[PDB]
């Protein structure tokens, strides 16, 4: 229903889901751009689930997975990011 | 909690920190040597 739920959900990412969820209706490109570099600081220490360091960290991981899918085209399982 | 994989805001994180503190105190009681303590690292 929402991009937050997509980040929370565990599902098999494929061409159909990638094409459906890539649309800017759910995630603008400008918001997508900032979801590619912030995990470098968050990976060193824990954070609250509702803070940027958990929610937006999972969003950054999902965005990186989408970029890799766009550069690899391989349907792979999506899981919530593992704790440090 | 040594195998926990959740979030920091959860009460589970606080309880894991308490468990680490209790384990450190128990080890101190069986060793009697000054030791440095820090907040538990991410697992």
């Amino acid at each position: 229903s929402t991009f937050e739920e997509a980040a929370l959900c565990t599902f098999l990412l494929n061409k159909e889901m990638y094409l459906k969820l890539r649309s800017d209706v759910l995630l603008p490109l400008t918001q997508y751009n900032r979801y590619l570099a912030l995990y470098n600081k968050y990976k060193y220490f824990s954070g609250a689930m509702d803070t940027t360091s958990y929610r937006e960290a999972a969003c950054c991981h999902l965005a990186k997975a989408l970029n890799d899918f766009s550069n690899s085209g391989s349907d792979v399982l999506y899981q919530p990011p593992q704790t440090s």
